[PDB]
Order: structure tokens, then C-alpha cells, then sequence
């Protein structure tokens, strides 16, 4: 059922990826603790869980803590280089979920893995397609996918047709859709096809998604101010204890392991330019001051640049900076910050990488299509590409991807289970409140966050991991600063 | 003879990443530029013994530029990246003995067969390397033990019976390593008794890059044994200084990114050593948010650790606690199996200093009733039977950054080659002083500090640092030339 | 396993009365309409023990539309209605056991059944339910003795000695429905001690529908006894003051005519018992003409008879002259051998109370020289060889609404079982609280007003009620919310 | 006896002889005639054919007038009443030769109640005749003999079987009913076996003693129009008969065929009792009993005021049909209940119909309504839904009379208070034989019984449920003005 349902690549791996959970989890107490107090009582009996999170050993032990919880899972990657196939051996081995995924996949595999891991059959009504229940989402490509696919339904009924815009590679003012948009599209035609009721037909069972990043939230804070929401949301990322450690901390180590992988040279001594000062910014910064390199920020917020100066850090524009700078880190979850006209200008061999969730950071197509380029792949996932009339090259890491996971493994276990354990804790929010979910009446959704009591908590999980020994409040001492001896100790608005 | 490598056509790969790497590597660049015509160098004859990475290629390729013969090999089982091999093969730059992931019997076939070369004069006869370029001595060790060997073989005509035993002077096992270069020993005696005493007609030097290479190298010297000029490279400041502190700063983590799944920030890990490669990999797991504690027995180094905020103990006082165990003493048994069986659950360890012996490898892996599984490619998890506790072992305790990951980046390792070119010129030129004729005992010395400085004025440019000249009224001010050197001989920077 | 019933082909006959019955049980529809798609209960396994009546079959096609999988098991061996069961199994609703007139060996063994759960896992190995359904207690009653049962099991290392014999600690002979429980529980023993411990792991309630069951719960709380947490729905207003009372006005009525060929109206019956089902039998049976007498110990309860305007006697002075008797008291010996001899010719004799322990069944039976005709199905005259007079019992002092009836009707059994639901969603959104680590004492509690109230609302549009609204100066005057609850926690209505 | 009856299993017997010890513990007038007169046999040689509906009490009425040396014959009057076991019970003993059993198509009922009718001459072999008396309920043995008796001078004026025997069709050109087809296919059968079968039987008939309502209007009818052909007793309006059966008996019966029929609860429902009479009364006050909310419908403003009286709303059918959750038809009229008054009641609504005929309720036109979906709920219980509305209507038994339809009709009790006044009016009729002159007068009446026989039949049954009766004195006697034995009413009290 698992095995020959799911589209992996190699099954053999499973025992490589199973010795490295179990190792994965002395550091992830958090989801090791969930696991011991509901694997009997089983908060998500009988939910059927659709998931899209770089399937690393990390999210392994997610799945795996989500299944001892009473769920059943299809899970597929949300980048087409993140997957770990020992990982996603390991799970489908284990019979944890049925699983799509596998390392460097086209991006035409890639929606066809999603669309596949959101198609449910219930095995109580003769194998009926149906979607899932909740979603674990990273980036928002799942939630996309569903409100994309509503949207091609209405159009489609409207005009009795497949609509123009999924049949055509140009977008509303001629200019080619990204291959993204084209592959889920096409997809989503496909979808059309075989039955028109697909996607609307979903929203009757779906009680929720729990999104992991600031690029997935910003996609659904733009729908919820639209009136476009169609189901519950809670947003993981602003967890204190996920955008304060995972994109911060996780990211001091991750970037400096893809940088290693990716770029020969040595990081000491160059003016390195992070681009973008926000919590992943920080954490890069710091890591790449750690082994001697001269941090050059570039911000467009104040506060963020003041506090990049406060550490140092020169703060210039990229222009100022772009011809005399060694290597580039986009950090903004933003478009268009290094253009083709910015590698043009790049010194010999100077190194480029994105650590923001997508690769439109960079102008990664246009670099591509550049009229006589020249590419040349040094190691896997590393380009250099040559242009015809300077004959100056740039050096691109993994196509722009997210350079933590596409060029090394990502965040280590004990800050992924920080983020992990906020995962679990939305989802059985989400799923024990299905009831209050109305849609006969009420039909508008918004984003919320987990309590500061349950932030608290996923903290005081990991501590004894690295040996903390936390200070407990006297009566006249909690009266003093106006809180109680559990908690919470700040106010809503405090940033840590 | 045809170099052995594990596989020619990544040679591409090799070359390829040679040209990304020389971008950085401007000290060897150089070299190449100002001496590939003159060829300072033609005619020698040049084995190798050192880690056979990219940077080493590079290497390769300007001894190579600059006229020599060379045949190569790497000093450890694991450091070889089989492409750079198959760049050096594929343009014919030297005669190879080299792949990654080799046995120590086959480490040893390597080292020997990289001594060996044909006449130039004859054919059927052999002889020696006129230069040796050694990391860790064991390209020196075998020259010195072949004669220690073929002196006792004549004296009692017969084999030594050291070289048959499995076990040492105190009646304990011998090390895999000794015993493998002892049956090459064996085997070159009675092929040919006189082969060792042969090279040193033609021996003029070798020049040295790690630590416990040149320890190897005073060692012999006090005793009189040396049997060759030679060049202490690791003690250059642009060696000592760069590539022994930063280098590690960043291969370290490399090795450990990339063998420890685990987070490092918060980690209890202890350095045990804190010189050169001590400091450097303290200074890069704080980086990382480590919590790093120090262990020591030179107090000056002890002090130099707490000035910057770590913690030193003694390993009996955290081996329980800590998190992690990263040795860097160029010393033997820091680490013990009774350390080891106290440690907690999933602790890791590993070294970075040149030879394995800091770690009790052997005593681990011969544990009775261990149990052990492979992680990942050179990653290993043993699991003692009476506590079922387990720690997991970086690549057998070889150092870490080279058998986890590929060594230091081009930067400082073209300062430590540009040196190590430097010294084999030196020692070239040389030769007329080299009189055999009467036993005259051999020298180890240190490059000058005008051409150590000459090191760092060649890799000024890759970083874009803007270097102040002196006036003449402050080069007097100060007793020092325009063109230096800048400080007195005892200076430490 | 295979569901065991009487007839697969009655199920159309069962279909057809579940649908016009929802017409009045607007409780259920509406649970259904609510949480259909939400499924409260999804993946929850229930094992029920309760009348399989159309009422019930209802009862469960609602839990299952809420997303539970269910065994069922009726709790009397005379109510089980076949074409109900037969809907059931057809629809794939649930696996039952249950058919009308069972041995009372059949019924523990249908009650056993219904308690097993193949595990999802492991196919190979059994499980107990999550959550049960249970009326009159034998489910919890079951589970409780099986615990005691293994752990005398294991205290001894052998088959404990009152499982093995006939008798009881004063030598007198066992009921048949404990000689039958044992006989499972024996059974069990040898096949796997560890079955009903084994079960309290995943159990997160049981939810009681009657007087008597609530009885046997509040003893073993007392006792300290108590395995899992309970809910009383007995005592929610809306199933004491409906189900117990007006549904006995009827359902008694529909027992007596069917069993009971004689005129009811002028006839001295003797109602023991006036609580909650006696005051409901009483007025049922004076609304067709009948003289009721009644017999209490509660000094209140009597007094509220007497307001009623029956005469409230003790049985001695009545036994000889009354024609029909009913006990509804919840106790024993209410009825004895020696009542029994002194009662008239063709007296009739019912109990409407959960057990037949109110009328001394066994020793009417068993008394020497009796003889015993069968009148009609479950009707029985039994005449004593010394007098010569009979007396005429219905359906063996089981409860006689059920066993020579249907029961309640639909709408006060849909106002009943609105409240079994609610507190099986109760139970199973509170699981993950429930924690045998700590080694927890477990409590009885009820329902909430709220809830209480909303069963009620329910309801209203089935007979046309128009409820009034209160103001907001109406609502703050009386110190209610404008949406209740409207009484205190102590009001009696 | 056991050579012709037809009956659906002489098996069941020794239920049916079970039952009948067990009903007459509270028979004890029935119990006391049969006493009294076993020995002397005053009914002796008298040939008794019933039709009246074949329950345990019936037997036991049968059993007496046996005893009391009858010969007879008997059927029920209607096609679902007949309770097996007691016919069997009948037939094994000898008691009767009977012609009954449950759930009988409308075609056999007419011919069972004509072999009921049949005798074999006592002096004869060869030759058949017809009953000395007759025990009639709803008059349907009195209603084919008179109708025999108009075929037979028809058949004889036109010397051919007349045309209005012959086909479907009413003077109206409506569908007949099927009670009337099969009636005409027995007597058009019995003209071409023997065209002086019915008029032969008046020379032997002494009278008939009629049970119910229904059957009295239609001895009434015929008497006021001259054309009653034997003498007739009024059996339903004795009071120990229409005040305690009529109502009492309904009170309970009327609840347990409901309890039987209906699977819903009764109360808080609005219950619509159409006709507040005898039956009505006992109706609505069996169904307060059980928390129903009552609500009448009359065209007796008497009557009306009545229910108002005791609390019941009075309502034209039209006005609650809609809302309304039951209708129970007592009034012995006809189309009380039509097929448009049944579209217009909400989902899932009850009709059932107590008096003696079906006719109440336009049970036709609504199995003939076109597209009617109708489908079986439980042993004569169906469902019919309309297809344009696609909402449903349960009726009961086919609009039969419900107690005896759907459950076993009244108790013993008020049964053997009935049938003491059915006994008494046999015995009287019997005894008056004499005094029948066919070659004189052809003037027949409609009497009762006298109040001393009434009142009597209520002495009979006090000891049943422990009454204690007060003796007048001499001087109260004289006060009041009446004997000290009664009568203790005058002829036109109404109780
Ligand atoms: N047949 C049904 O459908 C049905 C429905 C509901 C409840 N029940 C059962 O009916 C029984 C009574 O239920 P309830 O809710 O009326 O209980 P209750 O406590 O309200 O009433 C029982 C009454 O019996 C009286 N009593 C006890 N022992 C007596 C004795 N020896 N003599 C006279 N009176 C005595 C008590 O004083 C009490 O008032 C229980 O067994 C219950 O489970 C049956
Ligand atoms: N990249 C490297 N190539 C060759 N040798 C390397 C590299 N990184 C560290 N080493 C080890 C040499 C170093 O100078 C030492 O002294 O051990
Ligand atoms: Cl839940």
C-alpha cells in the first residue's frame, strides 16, 4: 500500500535514514516528548494530514511523531533539491506515510509530487478522492495549489472551458510565467479534465494549515486581507521559539555548511554581502563574521540597518558595493535583488547564493537566457556561468535555491524540533477546534498564532539538551513583576 | 611506472576546480609566472607524501612548471580527492599513488612505490628522489627505518626479527601503520638490501609541513640520525599562523558539519590542545555558538584560553558532561576507552591533530563485546554491551577536516605551498654543499623571514588590503630597512 | 468478527421504522445534520450495551455519522427488536450481537463479543474499546470483574475458586447471570489473563443510561474501585424527568395490554415503588380506569402519591385483595415466594424496573411441585400444588415494556440518547486527560445545564412549541442570561 | 362441525381453549348464564348463525349459547378481527362450525358469511335451510338477507338475473365498493343454485339480536322505510352496553391498537377525535390519559359542548388538518377523511378509523391515487406518499376498524357485559317464537331490553372488581319512588 504508492528513490536507504532519526533525537525533545505523552491517547485520531516541508531526517521525526499521534500522512518536499532520500526511505519503509519525494527533482515532478500527496482516497467510502484534513505547509505551495485550483474551477463554470491563462506561458502583460507557474498549471488542467468539483469539494473536510515560514505567511496574511482565505491558518513562524532561534541560529549554521559544500574558497578576510537584516539576515551575518569575513549588509527598513551598524557592519546599497564584493547572499524573501545587470558587474569568480525561501531573489532565468552565456557544472548543484563580451565568470550555488538545504542538509535536529514541536502543537490545535469550523454561515478565515503558554512550553522541552538550569520564582518575587510562578513571564508584545 | 588512482575520467572535475581554486591561490600563481621559463627546478627528481587535494595539485602543478619529475602520494588513508588524482594523471603533471578511502596496507604499497624511480642514466636499475616533500614524516620515516633496516640485515645476515614479530618491545601489539611498513621493509630487503642506502647518493633534501612531521625531524637531529638536510616549513609565520590556525577554523567545522549531524551552539565541546590548531578550532566553534572548554599542560597556553573566556579543565572533570571531544595536541593517548565508557549517550569525538594515536582507536574498536554500525561514509557508532551507551567516532580518529571533508580552502594553502616551493628551491640549489664522502651530521632549518614575509606580500591583492611604506625618517626611527624584514627574529605576532 | 442476529432479511422492515422515527427524534437528526462532516468522534471504537430497539438503532447510525466504528450488544435478553439489529449489520453500521430471546448464557457471551476489537495493527491480537455505551452497568460490570478476576489469577497461580463453583460465599446458589459471567470469565483466564488490564490503557469512558447502572457506579466510587471515568445521563433533566417518567406512561401501558388480556380500568394495581418510572406508571395506568395503590419507603415520595390521590400501602395489606402488581423500586426481594402464595386467582405480576431481582423469580420457579404454562410468548401462569391458585408473571420479571413490548417511543428515547452522544464527544474530546501513570481515582459526573437545556431546545419544534424570549430588563431581574441556563444547579423542575 | 369449517389452523386450539379459562375469570355474567342454564337448555334446538367478530370473547359468547343447547354457525363481521386460536379453539370442541380466520380477502369474507347463513335441514339430508336466529354485528348477515330477498322477487319479475347485480357501477356510474361486488357475486351465485333460498329462510327466522351503532341505523332504516323482515333486538343501546363498551372498552383498546400500529409517542401531540359520541368520548379520554392534546371535530352542537367541557378544543377538520399529528374517525358516517384532506397533512401523519366501517376514510381514492407510492410498514400498517409533494401518510389497517385491526379488541370485562345483553336478547327472541306470524303481518320492529335485564347484567359483574352495593330501606325506597330490586331509574335516564 505505501510502498507501491509511493514515488521515492531508493527504498533500500531506509535503514541509513532510520540509524539517523534515532540519533537525530537525543537533541529533539520536544517532538521525543509529544511522543511519549500522546502516542496512547492519540490527540490527531483519524486525520488524514497533507504535508509539504523539505522532507529532510528532521521532518522525518515530524512525520514520524505526527503518526504515534493517531494521523495518517502524504508528504512531499516544497523544494526540488531539499529532500534527503534515506529520509524519505526510511518513512515509507516504516509505513510512518506515503510519501513523493526525492532529491533534485524537475520541476514538473514537483507539482505533480504535491498535487499527488494533497489526493486522498477513503478506503470507508469505495476509495472516493478526497483531499486532506490539515496541512503542514512550508512556503505556502500546498495552500496555493487549493486556492489556485478554486479559483480555475469558478473560472472554468463561468465560461464552460478551460481558462486562457492555465493554457498560455505568458503572463497578464507578456512576459514568459516562471516554470513554476506553468508546471502547477499544467497540473491544474489536468485536474480540470478529470472532475471540475476537485478542489471545491476539498474544503468541505479541510480544517486547517499550519505554515513553517515568513514567505507562507506573507502569502496568506496577502489573502486573508483580500477575503480570499478558505481555511483556518496558524502561522508557526512567529512562534518566538521558531523566528527567534530556527531562521536565526538554525540559519549562523546551515548557510555556513552550504557555503562550505558550495564554495571552494575560503570565507576569511572577503567582504561578504547579505543582502536583507531581518532574523535570517542576523543569523547569516553572524556566522560568516564567526570565520573572519567582512559582513556588508544591505537593508531597505532603518531599524534593521541601524541594528546591522550597532554590530559593526558596514550598510550599503548594492550598487555601491557590487563590483568590489566576493561573494552574495540574498536573505529578504523578496524578488529581483540581484539582476542580471548586478552579475555583470560582479569581479572574476565572485560566488552568489540565496538562503530566502524561493529563488526569486535572483534573476536566475535571465542569467540562463542570457543572449551567448556560457555554463559550465563545477560540482552538483554549482554553476559558473560565463558571459560572451567580458568573459567574466559568477559562480551561482544550486540555481538560486535555498542554499542550506540545496547544497547541504539544512538546520540541525535541535532548532528544527523547536520548529517541529510548534508544528505538532498547530496541528492538534487545529484539528481538536474542527468542530467551531462553519461554513454554511460564516466562510471567512484568519491567521492566528500559538499562545505565549505553549511557546513557554516548546522552550522548557529542549533545556535539559544542552544542560540549563532555570530559576524558579518566589511567591513575592512573581507578585513583584506581575506574573505568575508558571507563566507566561512577558507581555504579547515583548520581542526577546 | 602507471600511477594508480581510482578513476581517470573525473579528471575534468579536477582540472576544473584547480582554475576556481588559483583564483585565490596567487603565492603559487606567481611562482608559476616569474619561474616556468627559467625552470629553477629541471632535472629533480621530487616524491611527495602529503594529502593529495586540490590545493595539493596546484602544488603538483608548479613544482611541475618549474621543471621537476614528480611522483606523488597521500599522507593519510582518507585525504585523497580521487578528481585532483585524476587532474595530476590526466596532463601527465606527476606519476601517482593515490585514491581516497585506501587501506593501510595499500597506504604503505603507495609511499613506497612514490620512492621509487628508473634511472635516467640505465633502465633496469632504480634509485631514489633527489627531494622529498613531506607531511607528517612518513616519507622520511621509511627512508630512515629501509637503512636502519638494511644495516641490521647485513650485520646479522639475516632478516630482523623485529620485522617478523606482531608485537612491540614491551610485548604489546604494534600499530596496523608500523606493521604494514614493516612488510614493505621485509619485502624490499630481499628484493634489494641496498636500495635505502642507494637514495642517499642522490638525497638533498626534504622539507616539512605539519608539526609533528618536523617533531619527528628534531627527534632526529639531537640523536644524530638525520640523514638529509632539511626545511622546517610549518615554522614560516605564513604557515605556523594561517594555515595550522584559520585554516582549521573553517575545516573543522567543515569536517564536523559535515560527520555531526548535531547543532553545535549551546554544545559543551572540549579542545584538548590549545596551540596553533587548538586556538583556530576554539575560535570557530565560538563562532557557531559553542561553548568551548579547553584542556591543557603547557600553563602559558591554559592562561591564553581563559583570556578568551573559555573554561580549562581537566578531561576527568567534564568527560561526563560534555558534548563533544575535538583533540588537537599532536600527542598520543588523550583519549582513552575508559574516557570514552564515561562519556554520554551519542557523545562525539574526533581529531584533528596529523596521526590517529590521540585517540585509543584500536582499544575502541577491540572492546570485547562492542558493537558497532556505520552511520555514514566514515562515520561509525559503537555501543558498549555492559552500559548500552554509545559514542559515534569521526572517521576512525584520522584527522577530521580531511577525512570528513576536503581539508583547508585554496587561501592559506597556497601560503603553506608557496612556502613549500620556496624550500624545495632552496634546497635545490643547494646540492653542492650536500658532501656524503664524511659522515657530516644533517640540520633542520627555517626559511628566512624575508621570504616569509615575501609569502604574505604575494596574497595581499585576493583580500584587497592596502599595504603603508615606511618614510626613511621612520624606517630609521624604528631600525628597520623600507623593504624589511619588519621584526627581530624572536618576534610571535 | 461476523455479526450474529436472527434474520439479515428483516432489515428493509428496520430501515423503514428508523426513518419514520426520526420524524420525532429531531435530537439525533440534528446531531447528524451538525457533525456529519466534522466528526467529533472520528476513529473512536465504541462498544455499546443497550436495548437494540429502533430507538437505538438511531442511536447508533448517529454515532457512526460522528465518525466512531461500533459493536453493540443489547442489555436484556427479551428487548433486542430483530428487523432493528438486521438494519444495522445490512448498512455496515456495526458488528452486533443480539437477537430477541437469548439464553442468559448467549447474553455474556454476545456481551463478551461486543467487547473485543480486533487491533488495526496487529490483526493477530485483541483490544478493548476506547469508549462504551453502557445500560444497567454489565459492560462496566464485565471489565471491573475481569481486572479482579486476573489479579486474584496471578495472586494464586491458579483458577480463582469462585469462578469454579455454583454457590455463593453463604452457600446459596449463584443468579444464572453471574454463574454465566463467570463461566466467560473462566474462559478469558485461560486464553489471556492480561485481556481486561490490557484494556484500561485506551479506555477513556463509559457513559450510563440508567437509575440502576448509576447505582452500581456510585458504589464503586465510593470504594475507590472505580477504572475508567463515567458520565451519569440518567440523572440529566432531560432523561430522569422524560424517559423514566413519560415513557413508562406509555410503555408500560403497551407491556400490561399485550400481556395482560384483562380490563385494567376498576382494578386494585399495586405501583412499588413511586420515583421517577412509578409516578409515570401511575398516572398512565389511572388514565385508563385503574385504582392504583402504592408501596414506598420514602417518606416524600409517599406523601406525593398520597397528593395524587392514591392510597399508599404496605404490600402485606394489600397482597390478598390487589389484582396486578409492578414493582419500579430498582431493589430486591420487593416480591417474595411467600407474597406470591397469598396473592388472588389469576393476579398478574411485572416488574418495569432494570433487573428481575425485584420479584423472586428463581424461587417461584424452583418451589417444589409448581406447574408452569406457557399463556403466550413470554407470559407465564404458574400454580401452586397445596392452594391450587396461579398467578400470572409477564415475561419472567424482566422488564416489561421491553420484553413484551417495544419500549418507549422514539421522541423521549431521541431526548435520551441526544445525551448519550453528547457525553460519548465528552469523553472522547477529554481523552488525552484521562492518565493511569499518576495511578488516578476516577469520578461519576453529569452533563452541564447548557447542554441540558439545548437537548430540550431540540425537541421543540416536534410538538409545536413556541418558546418566549426574555428581555434584557426581564433577563437581569431574574439574574439569568437571555440564553439560560434559566435554574440553578439545585432546581427539580 | 370439523368436516366444514374453514379456519387457518385447528393446531392453535389449546391456546385459544387457554385464553378462554383465563378471560372468563372476569366474564362472570356469561360464566353465570351458562351456569344457571346448562341443565334446562332454554335456547334447545334453536340454529344460531353470528357474524361478529371471532376474538376470545367471542368464543366464550359462543360457548354459552352451546351450552345453553344451541346449534351454531359463525363468522366475523370483519376481514381482520378474527383472532386464530379462538376459532380454533371452536372447532375443536365442537362448540361451532365456523367459517373465519385473520387477514381475509374481501371475496371470502362474503362467502364464509354466507356458508355461516347455510344449514342442512334436520329432518333432510338433501335439503338446506336457514337460521332460527341471528347474532349481527355492524349488520351485515341481516343486510344479505334482505338483499337476497329483493334479488330473488327482481329475478322472478323479469325472469333474468337483474342488471344492478351484474355490474361495477352505482346509479351515479361511480366504482362500487368492493364489499358490495362481492356481496352481488355471491347472490348472483346463489340465484342459479336456488332462487328461493332467502325467502325460504323467513318461514324458520324468530329474529336477529344486533351488536353496534352502525348495525342499529340500519335496522332503524329499514323499519321506518317498512321493509324489516324479522324481528330485531337492539343490543347496543342496553346501558351495560353502550356506556361501558362503546366507551371504556375504546379508552383502552383504541391505545393498545395505536401503541401496536403508531410507533410514536402520543404525547404532546395534537391528536384530532373526529365524533364525540359513545366511542369518542372513551377515545379522547384514553388519549389525555397519556399527555395527547385532544382536539374534537362534531355536528352535534350537544356533543360539541361536551368535549368543550372537559377541556377539548373544538375544531372543524379543515382548520387543523395541517397541523395536526393523528386523526382517529369515530363518527360511523362517511367520507369523514378524503384523499384532498390527506395531501394536506404534514410528513409522516397517523390516520386510523374506529367505527365499525371503513367508509369513514377514503381508503379507495387513495390507493387509487395516480402515482401513489405505497409500501408495507409492519403486518397491516402502510405508508402512502404522494408524488408531486413526495410527503407520506401512515394509515392503519387499511381504515379498519383499529382496536380489532391492529390489536385484539376490548378486554373481557365490558365484553361480557355485551354479550350477557347478547345472551338475554337470543333467550327473548327465542321464547317469543311464537308469536311471528308470516301469513298475517309482515310488520317487524326494533325493541330493547328492559331496564330490569340492564340493570341485572351490572349485578352480574359488581363481584369482578369487589363492589359494595347499598341496600335501599323501606322508607327510602318509598321516597325516591322505587322498589327496593328496581328499577332504579326511569326510561329516560341517560346515566
Ligand atoms: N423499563 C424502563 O424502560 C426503565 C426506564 C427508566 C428506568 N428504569 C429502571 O427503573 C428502576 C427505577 O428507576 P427510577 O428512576 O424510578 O428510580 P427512583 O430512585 O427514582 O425510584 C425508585 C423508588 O423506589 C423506592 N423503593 C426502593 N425500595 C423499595 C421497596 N422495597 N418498597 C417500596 N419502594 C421502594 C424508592 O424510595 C424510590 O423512590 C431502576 O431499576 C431503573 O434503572 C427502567
Ligand atoms: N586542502 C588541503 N590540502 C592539503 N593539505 C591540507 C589541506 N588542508 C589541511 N591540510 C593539511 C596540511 C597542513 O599544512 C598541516 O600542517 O597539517
Ligand atoms: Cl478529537
Amino acid at each position: 500500500a505505501y510502498k507501491m504508492e509511493s514515488r521515492i528513490k531508493d527504498i533500500s536507504l531506509a535503514e541509513f535514514g532510520l540509524q539517523d532519526m534515532e540519533i537525530a533525537k537525543t537533541d529533539m525533545m520536544g517532538l521525543v516528548e509529544l511522543q511519549r505523552k500522546y502516542r496512547d491517547s492519540k490527540p490527531l485520531k483519524g486525520a488524514r494530514i497533507t504535508g509539504s516541508l523539505h522532507l529532510t531526517i528532521e521532518t522525518s521525526v515530524l512525520v514520524e511523531t505526527l503518526y504515534e499521534l493517531g494521523a495518517e500522512i502524504r508528504w512531499c518536499s516544497c523544494n526540488i533539491y531539499s529532500t534527503q532520500d534515506h529520509a524519505a526511505a526510511a518513512l515509507v519503509k516504516k509505513n510512518i506515510a506515503t510519501v513523493f519525494a526525492w532529491k533534485n527533482e524537475t520541476i514538473e515532478d514537483y507539482w505533480v509530487c504535491l498535487n499527488d500527496a494533497m489526493t486522498w482516497r477513503n478506503p470507508n467510502d469505495k476509495d472516493k478522492i478526497c483531499g486532506p484534513n490539515l496541512i503542514v505547509d512550508d512556503g505556502g505551495d500546498a495552500t496555493l495549489i487549493l486556492h489556485e485550483g478554486v479559483k480555475a474551477e469558478i473560472e472554468y463554470e463561468k465560461y464552460n472551458k478551460i481558462p486562457e491563462y492555465l493554457e498560455t506561458e505568458l503572463d497578464e502583460n507578456g512576459k514568459q510565467l516562471s516554470m513554476d507557474l506553468k508546471c502547477m498549471y499544467k497540473v491544474l488542467k489536468m485536474e480540470l479534465l478529470k472532475n471540475p468539483f476537485r478542489w471545491r469539494g476539498m474544503l468541505k473536510d479541510l480544517y486547517g494549515v499550519s505554515e513553517e515560514t515568513t514567505t507562507g505567511v506573507l502569502r496568506l496574511k496577502i489573502m486573508e486581507s483580500e477575503g480570499k482565505l478558505l481555511l483556518p491558518a496558524i502561522n508557526v513562524n512567529d512562534s518566538v521559539t521558531k523566528s527567534k532561534f530556527d531562521n536565526t541560529y538554525g540559519c549562523r549554521q546551515s548557510l555556513l555548511h552550504g557555503l562550505f559544500n558550495g564554495c571552494i574558497q575560503m570565507l576569511a578576510g572577503k567582504k561578504i554581502v547579505v543582502l536583507g537584516y531581518g532574523e535570517v539576515g542576523k543569523g547569516c551575518a553572524q556566522g560568516l563574521s564567526g570565520v573572519g569575513a567582512r559582513v556588508i549588509v544591505t537593508e531597505i527598513d532603518p531599524i534593521c540597518a541601524l541594528q546591522a551598524s550597532m554590530e559593526g557592519y558596514q550598510v550599503s546599497v548594492l550598487e555601491d558595493v557590487v563590483s568590489e564584493a566576493d561573494i552574495f547572499i540574498t536573505a529578504t524573501g523578496n524578488k529581483d535583488v540581484i539582476t542580471v545587470e548586478h552579475m555583470r558587474k560582479m569581479k572574476e569568480n565572485a560566488y552568489i547564493a540565496n538562503i530566502g525561501h524561493f529563488d526569486d531573489e535572483i534573476d536566475v532565468y535571465g542569467l540562463e537566457n542570457y543572449p551567448g552565456i556560457k555554463v559550465i557544472e563545477v560540482k552538483q548543484n554549482v554553476h559558473k556561468f560565463t558571459f560572451p563580451d567580458t568573459q567574466k565568470s559568477v559562480i551561482l550555488l544550486c540555481k538560486g535555491r535555498l542554499v542550506n538545504l540545496g547544497c547541504a542538509t539544512g538546520h540541525p535536529p535541535l532548532v528544527m524540533s523547536m520548529s517541529f514541536t510548534n508544528q505538532v502543537l498547530a496541528q492538534m490545535d487545529l484539528w481538536k477546534s474542527r468542530e467551531l469550523v462553519d461554513r454554511s454561515k460564516n466562510t471567512r478565515f484568519f491567521v492566528k498564532k500559538l499562545s505565549k503558554e505553549l511557546d513557554e512550553y516548546v522552550a522548557r522541552l529542549h533545556l535539559d539538551v544542552l544542560g540549563i538550569k532555570l530559576t524558579k520564582l518566589t511567591e513575592t518575587q512573581a507578585k513583584y513583576i506581575n506574573v505568575s510562578i508558571n507563566g507566561p513571564y512577558k507581555s504579547e508584545d515583548y520581542r526577546y
